[PDB]
């Protein structure tokens, strides 16, 4: 509450860090689903059914441009990614598969560098 603070945790390299980690997604080779938009014009149902596209371009913009305002927020932007994966797909097809995958990946990556 007011001028009562828990001890102040070191944000100053995480900026940097959701980078690599961002990095390290962006060059697996099952990232290919997720690395850019999915095209509106050319997958019937997409736009209707998924309210809120997102994929690893567009996080990557948004993080160099300075649009996280904290590292929660880059976190719920790649689940975001993974969770309009699951909504579009079924698990038994490559792209379900990868997303699954991709998702064990980042969330290792998560708690290893942070938790």
């Amino acid at each position: 509450s007011m001028s009562v603070k828990k001890p102040k945790r070191d944000d100053s390299k995480d900026l940097a860090l959701c980078s690599m980690i961002l990095t390290e997604m962006e060059t697996h080779e099952d990232a290919w689903p997720f690395l850019l938009p999915v095209n509106l014009k050319l997958v019937p149902g997409y736009k209707k059914v998924i309210k809120k596209p997102m994929d690893f371009s567009t996080i990557r913009e948004k993080l160099s441009s300075g649009q996280y305002p904290n590292l929660e927020t880059f976190a719920l932007d790649v689940r975001l990614v993974f969770d309009n994966c699951e909504t579009f797909n079924e698990d038994d097809s490559d792209i379900g598969r990868a997303g699954h995958n991709m998702r064990k990946y980042f969330e290792k990556k998560w708690t290893d560098t942070f938790k």
